[PDB]
């Protein structure tokens, strides 16, 4: 007439080619015939209810209503945590296949694989600031859990798939806009270093944002040579 | 008995081959036995008094005196200035060679020849913070008055006889000593600028931190690495 569904309930059968439906938080059943089951109803409430259906009269008739009206435990054998692409998101009512996604997972395990920030991906952390950046992925799990979120405008000056002209950072290529103009560091490494009393006036160079430096000062006037678009570094004696 | 000087009085003579004594205010006297003379007493006030003295009798008798009561006037040609050293000097009391040296003298107005300052000289305007500056001459004169005095020390450089370094004011060639090792101008353009498909440079030697003009042409700004300061160019 009723009853009452286990705290983990798995496996129903409604009695008699009669047929269950139900009436849920959401779709997480799994139903065959009179027969059905409940996969991973983490934190699902409602009711499955065997309804005949003479076909001619046309009208329902409830003959058994298993019933929930409490959300379940946890269980095993049901992941609650799912890829949005590449990203990790803990089903909040889910369920291998039923995962009800909402919010993207922090991180504080070990053994990262790999982070990925402002589009490019670091494996080994020369030149970022720390290495624990953006969204980084652990060596098992195939998707990336959010660590922080550090501007991509290192100071003044915008790390972006769309930009003027590439540095290099880490040693993995990227991409770089100028977000202003005011002197300041640039954060990527040089990507190339064009050339040109024993020889007189000597110099090696590069092209640059606008009054951004990277390192090194010249290693002789010890500061920062900057012109227009360029930098140099002279040697002579 | 006793006589006041003319306004420019100038010979003397006591009477009975009788010696002259000089109470004054100051040295402007030369005297000849019983006769004296008053060689440019510019201020000059005093007594002599032609004493007399008997070898017999031990009896002094002063048998005329003559009195400047008043100072006297400048007088004729009596130079009532002179050069100490090179630099025009006035004539507190006398003149010619009697003249007692006092201030020097400014310079009033008239045709300066040359100007010396900090130990060097100059002619024209070319480089100096201001012409006529520190103290200059006229033609008709060949001495040094007083005309300004500003500091031989330039926003922390020093223009000065000795060391370390000589560069150049107008025509005239200069040295100079630092101050400190605080960036700042030189007050004198470079001694030699020497020189040195490729790059190039001119180059010249320099106190710490100071820059002659100009700014380098390219990266627009003085670079100074040490004693030196470069002026590039590239294709
Ligand atoms: C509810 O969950 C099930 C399982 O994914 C879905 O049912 C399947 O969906 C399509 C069309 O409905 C069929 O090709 C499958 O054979 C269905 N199987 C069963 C047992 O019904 C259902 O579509 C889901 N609906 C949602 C999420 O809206
Ligand atoms: C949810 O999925 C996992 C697999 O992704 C199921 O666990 C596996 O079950 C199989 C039998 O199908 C076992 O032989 C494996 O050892 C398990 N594999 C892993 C990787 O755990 C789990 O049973 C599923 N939940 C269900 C069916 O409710
Ligand atoms: C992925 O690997 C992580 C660790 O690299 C595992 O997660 C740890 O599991 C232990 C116990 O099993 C817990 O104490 C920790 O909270 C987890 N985080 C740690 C220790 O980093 C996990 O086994 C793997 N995930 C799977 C099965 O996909
Ligand atoms: C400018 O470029 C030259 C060659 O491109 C640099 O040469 C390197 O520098 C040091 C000493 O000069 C050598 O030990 C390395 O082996 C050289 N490496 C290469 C790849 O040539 C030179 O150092 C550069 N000068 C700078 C940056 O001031
Ligand atoms: C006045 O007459 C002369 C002018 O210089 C001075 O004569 C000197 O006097 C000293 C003693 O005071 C003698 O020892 C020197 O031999 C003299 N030198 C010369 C060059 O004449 C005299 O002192 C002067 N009186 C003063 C300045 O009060
Ligand atoms: C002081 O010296 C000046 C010279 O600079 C004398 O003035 C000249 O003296 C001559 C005779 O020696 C006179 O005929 C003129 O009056 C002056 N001529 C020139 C060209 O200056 C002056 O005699 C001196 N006075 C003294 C010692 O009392
Ligand atoms: C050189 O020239 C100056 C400037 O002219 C002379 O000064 C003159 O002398 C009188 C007083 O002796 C001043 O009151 C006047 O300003 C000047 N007179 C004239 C006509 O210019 C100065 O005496 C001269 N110095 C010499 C001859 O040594
Ligand atoms: C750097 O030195 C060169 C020669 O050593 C200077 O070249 C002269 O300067 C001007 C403009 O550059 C040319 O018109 C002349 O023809 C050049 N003359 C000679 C003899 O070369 C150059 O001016 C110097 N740049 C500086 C000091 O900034
Ligand atoms: O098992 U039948 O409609
Ligand atoms: O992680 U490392 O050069
Ligand atoms: O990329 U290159 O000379
Ligand atoms: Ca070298
Ligand atoms: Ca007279
Ligand atoms: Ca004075
Ligand atoms: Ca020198």
């Amino acid at each position: 007439d009723v009853v009452e569904m286990d705290d983990n309930f798995e496996f129903g059968l409604c009695p008699c080619d009669a047929k269950p439906i139900v009436r849920g938080k959401f779709n997480t059943t799994l139903l065959n015939g009179p027969a059905f089951q409940m996969v991973c109803p983490i934190g699902w409430t409602g009711t499955v209810s065997c309804t005949s259906f003479n076909m001619d009269t046309l009208a329902t008739t409830v003959v058994r209503t298993y019933r929930r009206s409490k959300p379940f435990p946890h269980r095993q054998g049901c992941i609650t945590q799912k890829n949005l692409g590449e990203d990790l998101h803990n089903c909040i009512l889910g369920g291998n296949w039923t995962c009800v996604p909402g919010d993207q997972l922090l991180y504080k395990g070990g053994s990262i694989e790999s982070c990925k920030w402002c589009g490019y991906q670091f494996k080994e952390s020369e030149g970022l600031p720390h290495y624990p950046i953006g969204k980084c992925k652990l060596e098992n799990e195939t998707g990336y859990r959010l660590v922080d979120s550090t501007s991509c405008n290192r100071e003044g000056v915008a790390i972006v798939p769309q930009g003027t002209l590439k540095c290099k950072i880490g040693k993995t290529t990227v991409q770089v806009i100028a977000m202003d103009t005011k002197l300041g560091p640039m954060p990527c490494r040089p990507y190339e270093i064009i050339s040109s009393e024993k020889t007189a006036c000597t110099f090696n160079y590069t092209k640059t944002l606008k009054n951004k430096y990277f390192e090194p000062r010249d290693s002789y006037f010890q500061q920062y040579m900057l012109k227009g678009e360029y930098q140099y570094w002279f040697d002579l004696e």
